């Protein structure tokens, strides 16, 4: 629950990224970087320093699930929480992501209260 925890907000809609970034700031988390797709995020995650990944399920080039599976397979970031963002809960998606290792799901649009409950729950299931 460290306020300086560095977030990576991955989403191909720049407006969605700003929303998430403002929601985060609002909660007290100001260390936020953005990525527009799976590849982009990996390029940034490489540099290190990251602590939390907020990712959109649906992205061109490298989607949310393929990004999560790549992180999880990465020796070094294999343990980064990944909160999946979707516009519609679907059981098969939730199940796919579950097995690939997603830290949770948030259905957009969402409020800061919702984003906070999500984070809190993740921070907790992680003994974090
Ligand atoms: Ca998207």
């Amino acid at each position: 629950a460290d306020k300086e925890l560095k977030f990576l907000v991955v989403d191909d809609f720049s407006t969605m990224r700003r929303i998430v970034r403002n929601l985060l700031k609002e909660l007290g988390f100001n260390n936020v970087e953005e990525a527009e797709d799976g590849v982009d995020a990996l390029n940034k995650l490489q540099a290190g320093g990251y602590g939390f990944v907020i990712s959109d399920w649906n992205m061109p080039n490298m989607d949310g699930l393929e990004l999560l599976k790549t992180i999880r397979a990465d020796g070094a970031m294999s343990a980064l929480p990944v909160l999946m963002v979707t516009a519609e809960a679907k059981k098969e998606n939730i199940i796919a992501a579950a097995q690939a290792g997603a830290s949770g799901w948030v259905v957009k649009p969402f409020t800061a209260a919702t984003l906070e409950e999500k984070l809190n729950k993740i921070f907790e299931k992680l003994g974090m």
